[PDB]
């Protein structure tokens, strides 16, 4: 045979480990162009310990909310590219 | 067929429609609290004709540029919950 289907959860990994120079050179003409200030402080709250279900989405949903925008951005492009040659 | 609409009840189109207290409801603990405290819009304009090759690559990286944060979190786990039990 060809080979295994392999991995999907790999593709995240890589956005983890790669910069914004990578970023800019995959996004290109679709890269942001800032907008959104700066500030500062807490908002105030604290964790009351974690709580989970099904663990899919909570693996997933914390490395989309530590993400940037941008990574946000290449991650989607990878498993859309990814999902149309399996099968 | 040259091209075509695409349907009305994609998680895109569906996720432009939505409220930030909607997307709320679903990201939970992993919302934004930046910005306002509850995040917003970004990305700007666009310029110049596409490429003659492909384009679902293109529209899709086009429309995720100018989504929300939020939003962009939320198109994902909309589509990660429905790939995951194919069959």
């Amino acid at each position: 045979g060809p080979g295994s289907y392999a991995p999907l959860d790999t593709e995240l990994s890589e956005i983890e480990g790669l910069q914004d120079d990578d970023l800019a050179a995959l996004l290109g003409k679709e890269f942001i162009r800032e907008g959104g200030g700066s500030g500062g402080g807490s908002g105030g709250g604290s964790m009351n310990k974690p709580t989970s279900s099904d663990g899919w989405k909570d693996d997933y949903l914390s490395r989309l909310s530590r993400l940037s925008k941008n990574q946000l951005m290449a991650l989607a492009l990878k498993l859309k590219q990814q999902q149309l040659e399996q099968g």
